[PDB]
């Protein structure tokens, strides 16, 4: 007996809203990094770690959290993710004093742990609550909610918190409004989850879901699955290429304020708009994807073309940032974002034919973890190069790693159409 309950929209809306808030808090410091660097009296490296703790916490916690989801259930993961997102936000509101950077780092740490319960959720929520014809749309909608949070996180902080470095009293007042506004919204979404989020529908939405309930998986042996995946040569290549592409996006997002403010001083508002253009353009590219994969093309071909076009965009972005024209940075950011962040759902869909029998949870956990590892390596390396030699040295570093990703992409032997 398959039935569709009106609660699926409520569940999807609630998750996509507090998944939006989680991605908002990840980047809310980096887009105004020069504001927090002077307010907290720390170096730029301290602020970049407010964005890197999201990546660092994901790698060692993803698989224990995945085990929790498969054993306890969907509701507990939703409560923990939205609950920790709210709890971390309230800690940040208590750190609006100049000598309380470690308090906002502690609050950022709690938000980072919340993401482990959020980033892989869209696939589970879509399958559990939506029918066969709506699974892809529901999963894509929840995933895009995380990207929308990053786009909002680029735009709002430059508007909410102007760089009034000379008057620190108003600087603390503006930061309180952002932190209090975030925690108020995070608390509201936590309360809604505790009321409306449910373990499962009264009836299975899809025939596959009905069989899944009739076949309790019990254990899964992640260690067996993770070691069966590292013997798949195309998947190992896909793990590296996906991490490089997403890691470059993470590093560019973290250091976007540093590059723009190097040339265009006092351009925090436009820097926030540039990041919004990058993320929004790639959101459209994700929606347009699928139309890219025509009935003659394969996932491997589409991945190779997008990877090449993303690398070209990175080169064009690298050598146009020094031209002292903020307008072309908007155009180059949109072109770069259209391919760099529009690749994110493409890499996940390519890991379906490569990894057919093994559960999507392990492959998703590995692909996401690879992005976190590369994002840390890229942010640390590009940040070091930018702080010593300028934005061009850091941006050139990403292009070389993007070229390596092209070579590894072409070496994958896997042909299967849409
Ligand atoms: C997924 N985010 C882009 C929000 C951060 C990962 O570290």
């Amino acid at each position: 007996l398959t039935a569709l309950s009106p609660r699926r929209f409520v569940v999807l809306l609630i998750f996509s809203l507090y998944s939006l808030v989680n991605a908002f808090q990840w980047i809310q410091y980096s887009i105004i990094s020069n504001v927090f660097e002077g307010f907290y009296g720390v170096t730029l490296l301290h602020i970049d770690w407010l964005s890197m703790v999201y990546m660092l916490a994901y790698v060692p916690l993803i698989f224990p959290a995945t085990w929790l989801l498969d054993t306890r259930g969907l509701r507990l993961t939703a409560l923990l993710g939205s609950g920790l997102n709210c709890l971390g936000a309230w800690i940040k509101c208590g750190s609006v004093q100049q000598h309380l950077f470690w308090v906002t780092m502690l609050g950022q740490c709690l938000c980072s742990v919340a993401q482990v319960f959020i980033l892989g959720l869209p696939s589970r929520i879509a399958s559990v609550w939506f029918g066969p014809k709506e699974v892809s749309t529901a999963c894509a909608t929840a995933v895009l909610g995380n990207q929308l949070g990053t786009a909002v996180g680029f735009l709002l902080p430059p508007v909410l918190v102007p760089n009034t470095q000379n008057d620190t009293n108003l600087l603390a007042c503006n930061i309180s409004t952002m932190f209090y506004g975030t925690s108020a919204v995070a608390t509201l979404l936590f309360i809604l989850t505790a009321i409306a989020f449910k373990e499962k529908p009264r009836y299975p939405p899809s025939q596959a879901q009905a069989a899944l309930q009739d076949s309790p998986p019990e254990e899964y042996s992640y260690k067996k699955s993770i070691r069966n995946l590292f013997k798949n040569i195309p998947f190992v290549l896909l793990l590296i290429t996906y991490g490089i592409m997403t890691g470059a996006f993470y590093s560019v997002s973290t250091l976007l304020n540093q590059m723009i403010l190097t040339y265009y001083e006092g351009e925090e508002v436009n820097a926030g708009r540039i990041g919004l253009t990058l993320v929004v353009a790639g959101m459209v590219g994700s929606i347009l994807c699928g139309l890219w994969l025509d009935y003659t093309k394969t996932y491997k071909q589409t991945t190779l073309i997008v990877y090449i076009l993303s690398f070209i965009g990175m080169v064009i972005f690298t050598f146009t940032l020094d031209l002292r024209y903020i307008i072309i940075v908007f155009v180059t950011g949109g072109v770069l974002g259209f391919f760099m962040t529009g690749y994110l759902p493409l890499g996940f869909e390519f890991a379906v034919e490569i990894t057919y029998p093994e559960s999507e949870g392990t492959s998703s956990g590995l692909l996401n973890a690879s992005a976190q590892i590369f994002g840390i390596l890229f942010t640390l390396a590009q940040g070091k190069l930018t702080s010593d030699y300028g934005p061009k040295a850091g941006n050139i570093f990403l292009c070389v790693w993007m070229f390596i990703g092209i070579i590894l992409t072409a070496l994958i032997k896997s042909d299967l159409r849409r």
